[PDB]
C-alpha cells in the first residue's frame, strides 16, 4: 500500500507552529511528571514507536495512520506508559482538531526533541488517519535483552543502518527506565530532561556492572546510579557501533545532526510525499519566539 501525504485542508507553517507552540508550553507547564522529568521523553518515545512499527517490506505500521489511537496498539506491552504522551496530547488534539493522530504524535517528538534543547527536527505534514483494522499487531517494537547481532537486524526492517541506529539511540539519554513498564529501572544519565551526547559518554566513561534488577532482569548499572539495557551495551560490544559512539562521545554536533536526520527518516518511513507538497517545516523553538 501506497500511502500519499494530504495536508490537512488549507493549512500551512502557521497553523503547525501553533501546534508546536501548545505542545511546547504545555511541557513547560505540565512539569511535574514522572518526578519532575516533564513529559518530553515519553513524547519522544511516542513518537518513536507510533513510527517504529512500520515494516519496510510491505509498508505496515508507520507514522502515517496514527494507530496508536486504537487499542490493539495502546495497549501493546511493549507500548507500556506511552498513555501518558497520548493524555498530554489530548487537549492539543482537541485544540487544534484539524491535525491528524499520526502528524501529532509525529509532531509531539520534535517538538519534545527541539524543547529539550535538541536538534530542529525538520518535520512534514500530511499523514492520514487510517481505520482501526490498518493497525498493526503487537510485537514490532524491540526486545531490549538482546545483542547488537539483534539490533542491527532489528533495525534493517526500518530501513537504519549502523549509524542511524547508533544516533537514535542516543535518545536514550532521555528519561528513565520503569521497572513496572519494562522491567528495567534508572535512568541513563543525568541530564535526562535536556537533549545532549550523554548517552555515549556515559556508555564509554561510567564504570559498568553487569546486575539483575528487582524484576529478574540483567542490566548494566554504575556507582553513579545510571543504567544501560543489554541493546544498549551492544553498542560497545560490537567494534563497528563502537567507533560510532565514540564519534558521537566526541562530537555533539555531528550527533545532533545525523539524530536529526535518522529522527525524520524515522518519523517519514512510509510516506510518499507529492512533488509538489510543501517543504519540510524547521518550527522555531518558545525560547526563539521569546514565547
Ligand atoms: C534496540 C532499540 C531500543 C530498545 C530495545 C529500547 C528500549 C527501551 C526501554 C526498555 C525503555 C524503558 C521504557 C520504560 O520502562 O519506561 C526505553 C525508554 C525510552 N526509549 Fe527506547 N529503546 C530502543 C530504541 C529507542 C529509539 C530508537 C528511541 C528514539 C529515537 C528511543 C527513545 C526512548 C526514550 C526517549 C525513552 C524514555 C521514555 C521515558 O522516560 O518515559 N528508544 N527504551
Amino acid at each position: 500500500l501506497v500511502h500519499v501525504a494530504s495536508v490537512e485542508k488549507g493549512r500551512s507553517y502557521e497553523d503547525f507552529q501553533k501546534v508546536y507552540n501548545a505542545i511546547a508550553l504545555k511541557l513547560r507547564e505540565d512539569d511535574e511528571y514522572d518526578n519532575y522529568i516533564g513529559y518530553g521523553p515519553v513524547l519522544v518515545r511516542l513518537a518513536w514507536h507510533t513510527s517504529g512499527t512500520w515494516d519496510k517490506h510491505d509498508n505496515t505500521g508507520g507514522s502515517y495512520g496514527g494507530t496508536y489511537r486504537f487499542k490493539k496498539e495502546f495497549n501493546d506491552p511493549s507500548n507500556a506508559g506511552l498513555q501518558n504522551g497520548f493524555k498530554f496530547l489530548e487537549p492539543i488534539h482537541k485544540e487544534f482538531p484539524w491535525i491528524s493522530s499520526g502528524d501529532l504524535f509525529s509532531l509531539g517528538g520534535v517538538t519534545a526533541v527541539q524543547e529539550m534543547q535538541g536538534p530542529k527536527i525538520p518535520w512534514r505534514c500530511g499523514r492520514v488517519d487510517t481505520p482501526e483494522d490498518t493497525t498493526p499487531d503487537n510485537g514490532r517494537l524491540p526486545d531490549a535483552d538482546k545483542d547488537a547481532d539483534y539490533v542491527r537486524t532489528f533495525f534493517q526492517r526500518l530501513n537504519m543502518n549502523d549509524r542511524e541506529v547508533v544516533a537514535l539511540m542516543g535518545a536514550h539519554a532521555l528519561g528513565k527506565t520503569h521497572l513496572k513498564r519494562s522491567g528495567y529501572e534508572g535512568p541513563w544519565g543525568a541530564a535526562n530532561n535536556v537533549f545532549t551526547n550523554e548517552f555515549y559518554l556515559n556508555l564509554l566513561n561510567e564504570d559498568w556492572k553487569l546486575e539483575k534488577n528487582d524484576a529478574n532482569n540483567e542490566q548494566w548499572d554504575s556507582k553513579s546510579g545510571y543504567m544501560m539495557l543489554p541493546t544498549d551495551y551492544s553498542l560497545i560490544q560490537d567494534p563497528k557501533y563502537l567507533s560510532i559512539v565514540k564519534e558521537y562521545a566526541n562530537d555533539q554536533d555531528k550527533f545532533f545532526k545525523d539524530f536529526s536526520k535518522a529522527f525524520e527518516k524515522l518519523l517519514e518511513n512510509g510516506i510518499t510525499f507529492p512533488k509538489d507538497a510543501p517543504s519540510p517545516f524547521i518550527f522555531k523553538t518558545l525560547e526563539e519566539q521569546g514565547l
